[PDB]
């Protein structure tokens, strides 16, 4: 017999020969047949049934023999087979029948007789521990990957994630996140599973992070939030004291960072919602994150840092103690030279101050305001920056930053319903009217710049951080509308009039409305402030030329009562110094005579004020 008729001969006594050492023979051979032949033999259109008697044959020889047996012997036996079934899942020939493969997985009896249930034993932990069956798992493993990484077809993908879904699979990969294991034993391929396996199936990330648990108790010590955790921490703690000048000599470090990695991916894969992500916040995730990225690996830094920005927003961090970790991520963002860390890390700082008093705190005494200052003082103008990616980014970085710092103001403004600023927190503050910085933000608000999709938000957050300064009262107002800007020739109130204009040049949609419009207010409300507090309604009134009436404003369903009373106030203080554009503009006269007979006092005065200014005709 030749390699084709041995194999031949191999698959026709397959199923009547129940000797086992003569299928072992038996699979060797057909292996061998295709590890040599790639199929280029068999007739296209028997290939379909070529293929599945193989398969056929894979899951016969899977199955326990009725006579005892040595585990050195399906340790082969299985490897031979496994390894058909592996080319099966990566060889070019074979591919168009690919699906033949993945309905082998489909289960018919719902028992340890499946072949989907012998696949999944192969993968038990307890099988890494043997010396000659530890092999058949990796080869498992490699299945999983080809499959996983190779198919195509959607819908064939679908029914696969569906075939994996039954609870002795779900039971076989957590076990590899047990406390007592080694995370040298984690296969990488565990992580490419469940990423599989969770993709757009919310109750299945819920199931393994809450295992039917209540979602306000403690997340289950069988769930994911707190396996996945002890495994950060366990790795870090084996990686801690490494040089990471071994690394490209050192795969066992290299594993373990990798693990890291992809535990951090994974719990921000999981971690779908404010329940999810409080749970992991309650459970002590931000310190284990937080520790883990001390070690010096950029790789490592960029994954922990992007799932504490998904974590940022979590109620639960009202309650945990900030002390440390604050200061050490002030620190990171200090120093870090990756701008995806700065962008992460700011990302995170201005979730985690906001509605938090004794945040702020921490904050504010590791010297957070002079650290804003330094981040946004570092960056170039945005029309100097040539690749969109990396201007938008900057974009975002300044408008983290300047979103941190509106939340500290916030606190040393009068309200009705005082704090009071020590010396050193004036003075870090007052760093933002110095003229180099008044240029940056005032370029921010003006510059040509491109396609950058943060810049809305960013113009927004940048006139509420004058509104602020200028609202608060340690904060000198003297020289900040004299500072004209070397590019455009002029001062505040022009970068604020071009922002103004340009909201307006830019595209309708119903995504981006609601921050226009808050632009839109923001501009009315700090014409104002700046002509109350800087002294400056001549001038304010003066350098306002360049925009339209703002009375028309209103012409829509406005009902804001807070607006529409800055927007008459503005009008008013404009033609007390400019009197002729009362004649120029084009107002709606029935409006405005309507909201003479306002329920709001303010409005219904202000609003004749501002008529008595319009001519009778």
């Amino acid at each position: 017999m030749n390699i084709t008729q041995a194999a031949e001969q191999a698959i026709r006594l397959w199923f009547n020969t129940p000797d086992p050492m003569q299928r072992l023979h038996m699979a060797k051979t057909i292996r061998t047949w295709i590890r040599q032949d790639k199929f280029a033999q068999v007739d296209q259109a028997n290939m379909p049934n070529c293929v599945q008697q193989i398969l056929n044959i894979i899951y016969d020889g899977l199955k326990p023999q009725p006579v005892q047996l040595p585990i050195s012997y399906y340790a082969q036996l299985w490897y031979n087979l496994l390894d058909i079934l592996r080319r099966f899942t990566f060889l070019p020939i074979i591919s168009p029948y690919i699906h033949q493969v993945v309905q082998m997985f489909c289960p018919r009896e719902n028992g340890p007789q499946d072949f989907r249930e012998l696949i999944c034993n192969l993968i038990s932990l307890n099988w890494q521990k043997d010396p000659h069956m530890k092999h058949c798992a990796n080869q498992v493993f490699q299945i999983f990957n080809c499959i996983i990484m190779g198919v195509k077809n959607e819908k064939l993908r679908t029914e696969f994630a569906q075939h994996l879904k039954f609870e002795k699979l779900v039971g076989t990969l957590s076990e590899y996140f047990n406390p007592q294991v080694h995370p040298g034993m984690i296969n990488p391929a565990i992580f490419i599973i469940f990423r599989f396996i969770i993709s757009k199936d919310t109750r299945l990330k819920d199931y393994f992070i809450w295992n039917n648990n209540p979602h306000d108790q403690p997340p289950p010590p069988t769930g994911l939030i707190i396996k996945l955790n002890a495994v950060m921490i366990g790795s870090y703690r084996l990686i801690a004291g490494q040089n990471p000048e071994t690394l490209p000599q050192n795969p066992e470090l290299a594993h373990l960072i990798q693990v890291i990695i992809r535990t951090f991916d994974l719990l921000g894969l999981l971690l779908h919602d404010s329940d999810a992500i409080d749970g992991f916040v309650r459970s002590d995730g931000v310190g284990a994150i937080t520790t883990v990225v001390q070690y010096p690996n950029n790789d490592l830094i960029r994954a922990g840092c992007k799932l504490l920005l998904q974590v940022s927003d979590a109620k639960a961090l009202a309650k945990t103690p900030l002390e440390n970790i604050l200061p050490f991520l002030l620190r990171l963002i200090e120093i870090h030279p990756d701008d995806e860390v700065i962008y992460s890390g700011t990302g995170f700082l201005s979730n985690v101050v906001a509605h938090k008093q004794h945040v702020k705190d921490i904050a504010i005494r590791s010297n957070a305001i002079f650290l804003l200052h330094t981040i946004i003082s570092k960056y170039p103008r945005l029309d100097e920056l040539t690749d969109a990616p990396k201007r938008n980014r900057v974009c975002e970085i300044i408008c983290n930053c300047l979103r941190t710092l509106n939340n500290f103001l916030m606190m040393w403004i009068p309200t009705p319903n005082t704090k009071t600023a020590g010396p050193n927190e004036k003075q870090q503050v007052c760093k933002f009217i110095e003229i180099d910085i008044l240029k940056k933000l005032m370029s921010c608000l003006s510059c040509e710049g491109m396609d950058t999709p943060g810049l809305l938000e960013l113009r927004s957050t940048i006139l509420r951080s004058f509104i602020l300064l200028l609202r608060t009262p340690f904060v000198p107002k003297d020289g900040v509308l004299n500072v004209i800007d070397e590019n455009r020739k002029e001062n505040l109130i022009g970068h604020i009039c071009a922002a103004y204009s340009w909201v307006f040049r830019q595209p309708n949609n119903t995504r981006t409305q609601s921050t226009k419009q808050q632009l839109v207010e923001r501009t009315i409300s700090l014409l104002l402030v700046l002509m109350e507090q800087c002294g400056a309604e001549k001038e304010v009134a003066q350098y306002s030329y360049s925009i339209d009436c703002p009375l028309n404003l209103l012409n829509g369903n406005q009902v804001k009562p807070t607006f529409i009373h800055n927007v008459l106030v503005v009008c008013d203080k404009i033609l007390e110094h400019c009197p002729t554009r009362a004649d120029i503009w084009t107002i709606d006269r029935p409006m405005l005579e309507g909201l003479t007979n306002h329920r709001n006092s303010d409005i219904a005065k202000a609003a004749n004020s501002l008529l008595s200014r319009f001519p009778e005709n």
